[PDB]
């Protein structure tokens, strides 16, 4: 009980902050080319209305828990994981694209695959759900899910992906990072608590944070 106490006040410490920033980068002027990664900021900023729910909720029930309740994750990550998953194909493409490009232009163009690349995560999420409420197995959950999270990242891989190694870094790390929450699904009660409490530092806010450190690089000059 008091590790996953702890570990989910870290969390809400690194939430805060965060999101402290994330207000104050939500205000750095920005070049033409450089105004998609407000638009990324913002929505990070909504998953951490969410996920701070989330916490808050958390940091209250386990005064009196009596159940497992790692199940209430799962009401955040259908919320916040599509999210998640949409900025990063922005960020993708803002790495990746010749010109200036914006969110409307990605969704205007790509919302059928933008669609399944949210219903292969839907997918990996309901399997977990499912076995996170002991309603099938283990071993199918971490199968099943582990199949689809393998296919969202090939999904995101092969549409907005370029060979070089700044895409390898954000790539990588991201799949290793959601593959981790996979992991920790094996793991009695606590021990999985404090990993998805942990985890959730690394997959949102240091998004975050790198999100602002990018806009803070780029648009120095027009600050300083
Ligand atoms: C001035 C603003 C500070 C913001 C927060 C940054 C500084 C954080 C203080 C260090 C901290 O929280 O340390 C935890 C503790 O030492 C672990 O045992
Ligand atoms: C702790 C986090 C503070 C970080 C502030 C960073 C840049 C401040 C940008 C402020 C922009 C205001 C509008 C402007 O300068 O134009
Ligand atoms: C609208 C339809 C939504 C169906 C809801 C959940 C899927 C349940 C799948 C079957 C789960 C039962 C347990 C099992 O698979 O055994
Ligand atoms: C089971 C569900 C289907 C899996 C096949 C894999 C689907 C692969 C879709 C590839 C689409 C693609 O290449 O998109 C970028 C252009
Ligand atoms: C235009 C600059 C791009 C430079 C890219 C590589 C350079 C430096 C490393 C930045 C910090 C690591 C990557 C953070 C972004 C990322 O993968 O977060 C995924 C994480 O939340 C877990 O899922
Ligand atoms: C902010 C919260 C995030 C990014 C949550 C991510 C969760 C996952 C990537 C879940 C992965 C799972 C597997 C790979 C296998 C089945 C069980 C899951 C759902 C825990
Ligand atoms: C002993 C049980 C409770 C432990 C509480 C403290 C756990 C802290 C673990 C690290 C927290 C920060 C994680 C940072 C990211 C990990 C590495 C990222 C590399 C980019
Ligand atoms: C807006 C909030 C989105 C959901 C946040 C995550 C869940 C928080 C608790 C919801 C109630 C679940 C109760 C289960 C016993
Ligand atoms: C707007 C700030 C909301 C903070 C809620 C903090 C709740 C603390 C509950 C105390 C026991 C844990
Ligand atoms: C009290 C309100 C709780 C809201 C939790 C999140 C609602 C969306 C859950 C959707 C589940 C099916 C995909
Ligand atoms: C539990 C439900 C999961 C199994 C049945 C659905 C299979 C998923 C098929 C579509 C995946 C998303 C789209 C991928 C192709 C572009
Ligand atoms: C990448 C960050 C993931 C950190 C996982 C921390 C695992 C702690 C497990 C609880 C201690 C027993
Ligand atoms: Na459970």
């Amino acid at each position: 009980m008091d590790n996953i106490i702890m570990t989910a006040y870290i969390s809400i410490f690194v939430q805060i902050i965060t999101a402290i920033i994330s207000v104050y980068g939500l205000f750095i002027p920005l070049n033409f080319k450089d105004i998609i990664l407000r638009e990324i900021l913002i929505l990070e900023l909504i998953v951490q209305i969410i996920e701070f729910i989330f916490y808050i909720w958390l940091i209250i029930t386990l005064q009196s828990i009596n159940e497992d309740i790692t199940y209430v994750r799962y009401f955040d990550w259908v919320l916040t994981t599509p999210v998640m998953l949409l900025t990063t194909v922005y960020f993708f493409e803002y790495m990746n694209s010749d010109d200036g490009i914006r969110k409307k232009e990605i969704n205007d163009r790509d919302y059928v695959y933008l669609f399944y690349i949210c219903l292969s995560n839907f997918f990996m999420l309901l399997i977990g759900y499912l076995g996170e409420t002991k309603q099938i197995n283990k071993m199918l959950t971490l199968f099943g899910g582990s199949f689809f999270l393998f296919l969202t990242f090939y999904l995101l891989y092969v549409k907005y992906t370029k060979e070089n190694w700044m895409n390898y870094i954000v790539f990588y790390f991201m799949f290793l990072v959601w593959f981790l929450y996979g992991f920790a699904f094996m793991f009695p009660f606590s021990i999985k608590n404090q990993m998805y409490n942990i985890l959730d530092i690394v997959s949102k806010n240091i998004y975050s944070i790198f999100i602002f450190i990018v806009i803070l690089n780029q648009s120095y000059k027009l600050l300083l």
